[PDB]
């Protein structure tokens, strides 16, 4: 089997991407944020505290003939932005892009933090990191990918995120028309439950490539690129007037600037992030200070190749017995 779904940016900055997901029978279509940095499929629901729902589409298990309570099971998750959610669990049929999993754990939110309530465009999360991070207790549950794996033509999924445009998530096959050149594969450590890999270095603009090992995670559910402070300082030093602002919470730059590209290594290959991808626009409406898309990972404890980086590539998440990541230009 295979599946193929279009993923659409939630707003003009590509802050996140939503993908329609069919849950239950008859189908209830919810727009979920596919998150390779977490392992819970959770949804706004008929159980979510009414004051915490503001325009999201909700899952109503009582309207699904295939829903079953996973008796006793609860979940609770906290994300690196300080957001959180928690609730109980149903099993139901879930389909993405024509690929169907029966008996998927669908984590029904009873509570969500303010950041979720305030984002009317995101109806929940579909985690695609390793199932060892799933938060369901007392019986940990599998991701949609882990449950689909054995049925797929190839044990893979691919992320092809757009810049200010829709893109694609594919399951079970590699669309050889979706990228240019060859795919360079790199080793993954699952020790922390993430798609964790080691970049071979970086370049700023037209500058020389610095060969240096940068451990980090491929995380579709993080907006920005978070890298060590040394790398980030080297990048922003090439932008007149850029500075780190403790009041704003990161690097800002003059909206009149033209940003340099940023290159990261994947083995001997190179992925180039155009400068325009690093523009996150005015810090507040009408401001001439703009927020940067490359930020320091210091204090976060991990480097994160978020959407700013991943949208510059065709990315293969290879879930074979020995997992690997692949990157191609596109
Ligand atoms: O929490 C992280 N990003 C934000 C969440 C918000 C909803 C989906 O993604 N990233 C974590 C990955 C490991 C360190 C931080
Ligand atoms: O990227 C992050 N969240 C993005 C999602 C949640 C709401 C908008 O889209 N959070 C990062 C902050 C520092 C590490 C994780």
């Amino acid at each position: 089997s295979t599946g193929s779904a279009t993923t659409t940016p939630i707003d003009s900055l590509d802050d996140a991407y939503i993908t329609p997901v069919q849950i239950g029978t008859p189908a209830q279509t919810l727009n979920l944020d596919f998150d390779t940095g977490s392992s819970d499929l959770w949804v706004f629901s008929s159980e979510t505290t009414a004051s915490e729902v503001d325009g999201q589409t909700i899952y109503t298990p009582s309207k699904s003939t295939t829903a079953k309570l996973l008796s006793g099971a609860t979940w609770s998750i906290s994300y690196g932005d300080g957001s959180s959610s928690s609730g109980d669990v149903y099993t139901d049929t879930v389909s993405v892009g024509g690929l169907t999993v029966t008996g998927q754990a669908v984590e029904s939110a009873k509570k969500v933090s303010s950041s979720f309530t305030e984002d009317s465009t995101i109806d929940g999360l579909l985690g695609l990191a390793f199932s060892t991070l799933n938060t369901v207790s007392p019986t940990q549950q599998k991701t949609f990918f882990d449950n689909a794996k054995a049925s797929l033509d190839s044990p893979v999924f691919t992320a092809d995120l757009g810049y200010h445009a829709p893109g694609t998530y594919n399951f079970g096959f590699i669309d050889t028309t979706a990228y240019t050149g060859s795919i360079t594969y790199t080793a993954v450590s699952t020790k922390q439950g993430f798609w964790e890999w080691t970049s071979t270095g970086y370049a700023v603009g037209s500058g020389t490539f610095k060969s240096t090992s940068i451990d980090g995670i491929a995380d579709t559910g993080t907006t920005l690129l978070y890298l060590p402070a040394t790398v980030v300082s080297a990048y922003w030093a090439q932008v007149s007037g850029a500075k780190s602002s403790s009041s704003v919470g990161g690097y800002v730059f003059p909206c009149s600037a033209t940003l340099p590209s940023f290159t990261f290594g994947v083995g001997s290959a190179r992925i180039v992030i155009p400068g325009d991808y690093i523009d996150f626009g005015p810090i507040s409406t009408g401001s001439s200070s703009c927020f940067g898309g490359i930020q320091s990972s210091a204090g976060i404890g991990i480097n994160i190749f978020g959407d700013v980086a991943l949208k510059a590539a065709f990315v293969v998440f290879n879930g074979a017995t020995t997992p690997t990541l692949g990157f191609a230009s596109k």
